[PDB]
């Protein structure tokens, strides 16, 4: 149920923001010793009607990339228009 994409991101940008046409509510953050960098947890602004969740973290393989993982598919059009 998950799709992962890779977003090259300036290394000085630690905000864990991936712009994707949709709106998000950040609800969680995880910090762990296996990644030097936090993981941010978001739910779609159309929650609970929309089930999509989004997790963003720097790649531990290529730290020039953010890894954005989306769970679910949006059941609505993107509100950033
Ligand atoms: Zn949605």
């Amino acid at each position: 149920n998950a799709s992962t994409v890779y977003v090259p991101t300036e290394t000085s940008d630690t905000s864990l923001t991936v712009k994707d046409g949709f709106q998000w509510r950040k609800y969680g953050q995880k910090v762990t010793r296996d990644n030097p960098s936090p993981r941010a947890y978001f739910r779609c602004s159309f929650a609970p009607s929309c089930p999509v969740k989004k997790k963003v973290q720097r790649s531990a393989e290529d730290p020039s990339l953010l890894v954005a993982t989306y769970e679910g598919t949006h059941n609505h059009l993107g509100p950033n228009a």
